[PDB]
Parts: C-alpha cells; sequence; structure tokens
C-alpha cells in the first residue's frame, strides 16, 4: 500500500453491508479462502490467473483497515469475480455460483453511500 489505511463511509459500507451478505451466503464456500491450485489439481491456474483475490482475503482487510478508498475494495471483488469467468469453463457450477454474488453484490452496492467521507 503506497497509502495508509484508513475508514471511509464506503468502506464501512462494503464491510457491513455487502462483505456481511455475500461471506454468509450458502454459494460464498469456494471465494472463502484463496485458491489453492495443488491441492484442487488445477495445475494452470497461477499462469493463467495473474491476480488472485478471495473474500477472505478481501474481508481481513476491510477488518484490519488495509484499503485506502472504496474503488481499492471494488476492484478486489471484481478481481475475484472475473477470475472466476476467466479460469473456469462457461459451464462450471462455481460459474453459476459466481453469478448468484455478482447480483448480490450489485444490489448492495446500489445502495452503498454515493460520496466517500473519512470517519
Amino acid at each position: 500500500s503506497m497509502k495508509p489505511g484508513r475508514v471511509t463511509n464506503q468502506l464501512q459500507y462494503l464491510h457491513k453491508v455487502v462483505m456481511k451478505a455475500l461471506w454468509k451466503h450458502q454459494f460464498a464456500w469456494p471465494f472463502r479462502q484463496p485458491v489453492d491450485a495443488v491441492k484442487l489439481g488445477l495445475p494452470d491456474y497461477h499462469k493463467i490467473i495473474k491476480q488472485p483475490m478471495d473474500m477472505g482475503t478481501i474481508k481481513r482487510r476491510l477488518e484490519n483497515n488495509y484499503y485506502w478508498a472504496a474503488s481499492e475494495c471494488m476492484q478486489d471483488f471484481n478481481t475475484m469475480f472475473t477470475n472466476c469467468h476467466i479460469y473456469n469453463k462457461p459451464t462450471d457450477d462455481i460459474v453459476l455460483m459466481a453469478q448468484t454474488l455478482e447480483k448480490i453484490f450489485l444490489q448492495k452496492v446500489a445502495s452503498m453511500p454515493q460520496e466517500e467521507q473519512e470517519l
């Protein structure tokens, strides 16, 4: 991080509303921790996916006031979702799970405060 972490109204919303809804969802389980490509038998995962990202990592970052700005957290979420769409076959079950979470993410983000302020 070039910037210190802090708390903004948008980051607090991403934590207390958006992550709260996503973490507990029944389709969250493939996304709660980093992909372990050896354990899962995915030998080219790290050749294909340049920036792994997962909700466990995002949740820890939110808990530890890691982020400087909400866009940084948003970028992490969209990287996680994109990695799934890129790596997986369109017919893989995990793609449906990611799509379901994306819809929830978008629905919650639609009610986030739209001007960012430090707390």
